[PDB]
């Protein structure tokens, strides 16, 4: 199906009230609870510096796409976390679309 993008243009504030709990997108920002996400799309599944998490499912030599990330940002946990905690849907569908886009443009 289509991916929609920059609709509410709240994504960057959604992040601040969703992801900021656990992560940053600042330039090599602090690995607060999970790692920083700077250029996470243009990286792979967790070639984060520093934060040597377990991330077996994550790794599976995977790339991060707006889709793949949106899925990881959609389902309430279940994505084999182990590590600790995943949360899923921000609150709405269009929010996820917004978020992914903003966090795309933020660092890709
Ligand atoms: C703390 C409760 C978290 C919240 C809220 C968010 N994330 Fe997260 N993320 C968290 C952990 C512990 C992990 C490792 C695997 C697991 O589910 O336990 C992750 C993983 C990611 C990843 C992939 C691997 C990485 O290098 O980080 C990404 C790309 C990611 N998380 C993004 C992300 C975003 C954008 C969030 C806000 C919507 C977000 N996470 C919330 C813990 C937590």
């Amino acid at each position: 199906t289509e991916f929609k993008a920059g609709s509410a243009k709240k994504g960057a504030t959604l992040f601040k009230t969703r992801c900021l709990q656990c992560h940053t997108v600042e330039k090599g920002g602090p690995h607060k609870v999970g790692p920083n996400l700077h250029g996470i799309f243009g990286r792979h599944s967790g070639q984060a510096e520093g934060y040597s998490y377990t991330d077996a499912n994550i790794k599976k030599n995977v790339l991060w796409d707006e889709n793949n990330m949106s899925e990881y940002l959609t389902n309430p946990k279940k994505y084999i976390p182990g590590t600790k905690m995943a949360f899923g849907g921000l609150k709405k569908e269009k929010d996820r679309n917004d978020l992914i886009t903003y966090l795309k443009k933020a660092t890709e």
